[PDB]
């Protein structure tokens, strides 16, 4: 499994989860193309994406849309996306787990590349 | 000043200077229109992006170009840029301030409104 | 102003308003002595904690009083404070100004040095 | 495993090996005594610090020293510690996870209370 997705609610201190997240990779003429999408398990991952075969180096952008969320302490009308754009490179580690902590008003996301 | 960008730069613990940002609004055919951008100051502050009359209701996304930042200190980033999408003005007009904390493999984004 | 404190609310997208700040200092013997303390502003700063004199060289501590914020609010929070230890003034004088992002089970702080 | 602790290094984007953690709780008189410790495994966990039975309410601390770390990027004389405090709650789930995100001048931490 080349791409890992974690996500994480930070209002209520558990797995962000049942929550749709999807990913594109960058076409030729600089469009977002769908590559992979799902929704998050009980535990906030999201697993079997892709494949090492479809996995190659490109520009991703992985999306996560807080707007159903949320009926939990703080509703805004805010309307959060996380988006997470990374290059993938061969040179670095073959396995990518990107990690997204969401709250109403901000996002944080981290990359850990391993192996 | 309706709109404001801040960044910081967790590794060297200073304000991140002439970083580039670009503004978007959505579209109403779904595209992504260019808004305003510049670039943040010795302060790490980016200010006049747009003003009161131009700012209108709708979806926006702020991009900041962190890879950029990154290469010409030496580093090794992992992202493109540091990306936000959110709605705005849609009760009426509001001052933002977008804030930025930046690491080669991480980083966060925190609205301030009014 | 040698050492500044901001302290912003990623819950609903504000300054933190009247946190209590505590700042500590390491001693000779290991324990740590109260050094300066304050509160918040309505735009989430505090500032006149100490001066330049007082500033001298060590191993400080930084604690934002959370708990009592978010009870405030209404919320449930997991934290007691936002702490953070570092060492100042190592080589001679600086400016430092630590930033806080808060949210009920997460929090961040970074440091701006001069 | 009632408490785990996860560690992340935010400019090299892998697990921090090899750190020591240390937990502690806070005694009547108001003094931190040790209550366990370790170091991070090669994926940047510690498990096995503590059991059920001697997890009880109160008030704990974890603390991570990034002195000796970081020949990395970016070295600093800042010496940061991420000191995370809280409180055990059995209202709350029973399992804890603390994760820490470090960097030279910055780190992020949150909890993720999960069962």
């Amino acid at each position: 499994c080349p791409l890992m997705v974690k996500v994480l609610d930070a209002v209520r201190g558990s797995p962000a989860i049942n929550v749709a997240v999807h990913v594109f990779r960058k076409a030729a003429d600089d469009t977002w193309e769908p590559f992979a999408s799902g929704k998050t398990s009980e535990s906030g991952e999201l697993h079997g994406l892709t494949t090492e075969e479809e996995f190659v180096e490109g520009i991703y952008k992985v999306e996560i849309d807080t707007k159903s969320y949320w009926k939990a302490l703080g509703a805004s009308p805010f309307h959060e996306h996380a988006e997470v754009v990374f290059t993938a490179n061969d040179s670095g580690p073959r396995r990518y787990t990107i990690a997204a902590l969401l709250s109403p008003y901000s996002y944080s996301t981290t990359a850990v590349v391993t192996n």
